[PDB]
């Protein structure tokens, strides 16, 4: 399953807004999508964000909805919104979709500051 | 010595990924690899984009890895990827590989806007 991550790229600035969309290019393998993100450190996980589907966004516990976010655009696109960016927000962004029992994930967008 | 292209050609779109591969179908040969580019127009030559090996990518001078970067993946298999294609993006890549002093390329691979 291929995407089109929209920006592909994001040079951000503490206290903006941060939006982000993932395009699957085949649709009708699912009707849901994950958000995840990668920080920067020893821990070689991912990080769950958000599950995104015809129902409200799902966010992982412990995140704060005031400041992370997401929508299901269309049936192939999706978003998440961070609405002030801040320093821990820093990290590599991608969506995970599972079909027939595959995780399959988009490319990664690098989200960083100067 | 022969290579294998996954995909063979590729159709993309700007802002899109591309992610090509080509396998060194015979081990022991060498263990790296580097991609190269031939756009037609006023500079024939093979165009050097990267060295592969059991070290960090090697890419050309004036590359930038936010757009360009490439992986050794197993021990013959080589990746080259481009993280959102732009129009300067186009034209024939390939794989190339030096063992006992013998220049070895693959068959080019055409990575072209519709």
């Amino acid at each position: 399953l291929s995407f089109r991550m929209s920006p592909t790229q994001k040079e951000t600035r503490l206290g903006e807004k941060v939006e982000l969309q993932c395009e699957l290019l085949q649709s009708g393998m699912a009707t849901g999508c994950s958000w995840l993100r990668h920080i920067p450190g020893d821990d070689p996980r991912p990080t769950f964000l958000m599950y995104l589907s015809a129902q409200r966004v799902k966010l992982a516990e412990g995140l704060d909805p005031r400041h992370i976010s997401g929508a299901k655009v269309s049936g192939t696109k999706f978003q998440l919104t961070l609405s002030s960016f801040l320093q821990e927000d820093q990290g590599y962004y991608f969506c995970s979709v599972v079909s027939n029992s595959i995780l399959y994930f988009s490319n990664f967008v690098p989200v960083f500051l100067p």
